[PDB]
């Protein structure tokens, strides 16, 4: 029941090296560093939904059972398959190209994500707080 509940975007550090090292231009990396994203999400021991509030009512859910192949879905619509592991409390994913471990830590939601771009990798460490 850990991850429970709404969360709302504190900070995000890392933000602009990591859009830029994914392709966003410029000046759209600028407009966006002010938006903060809202996340709920409902666990049920090892089942997970996780809904994602982007701008315009583009409300982002994905299902997953932790440890097993679940069928995902991106902020552009991209349908994929994933596995999310759970490490000590913490939900993992990984790809060659894509890390992501996200954990509850001092009761705040925090997403610590890396990319692989043809600059190299960059990280971003998105927290939120409980609303
Ligand atoms: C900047 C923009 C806000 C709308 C705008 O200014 O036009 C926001 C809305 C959706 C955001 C993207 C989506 O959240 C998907 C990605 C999430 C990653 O954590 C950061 C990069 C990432 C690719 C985001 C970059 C940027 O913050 C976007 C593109
Ligand atoms: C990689 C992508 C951001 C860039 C994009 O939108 O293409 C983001 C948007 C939604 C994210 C997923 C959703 O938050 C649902 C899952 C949340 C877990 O905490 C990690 C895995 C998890 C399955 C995430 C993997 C990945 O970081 C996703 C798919
Ligand atoms: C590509 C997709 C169209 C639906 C599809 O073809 O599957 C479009 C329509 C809705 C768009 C999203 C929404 O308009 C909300 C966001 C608006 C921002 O200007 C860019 C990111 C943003 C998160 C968009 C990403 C992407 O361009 C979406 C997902
Ligand atoms: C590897 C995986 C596809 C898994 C599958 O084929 O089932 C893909 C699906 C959507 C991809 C993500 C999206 O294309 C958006 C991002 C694009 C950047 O150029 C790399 C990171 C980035 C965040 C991608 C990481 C990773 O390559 C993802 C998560």
């Amino acid at each position: 029941s850990a991850f429970n509940g709404k969360w709302e975007t504190e900070s995000q550090e890392g933000y602009e090296p990591f859009c830029k090292l994914i392709g966003i231009p410029d000046d759209v990396i600028a407009k966006g560093r002010d938006f903060k994203l809202v996340t709920e999400i409902v666990q049920n021991g090892d089942d997970f939904t996780w809904t994602q509030y982007y701008p315009n009512n583009h409300v982002v859910t994905n299902k997953f059972i932790v440890g097993k192949e679940s069928d995902m879905e991106t902020v552009g619509g991209k349908k994929f398959k994933g596995i999310v592991s759970m490490e000590g409390g913490k939900l993992t994913i990984s790809f060659p190209k894509y890390q992501q471990t996200t954990e509850i830590s001092g009761g705040k939601l925090v997403e610590t994500s890396t990319a692989s771009g043809a600059q190299g990798t960059a990280v971003l460490v998105r927290t939120s707080k409980k609303v």
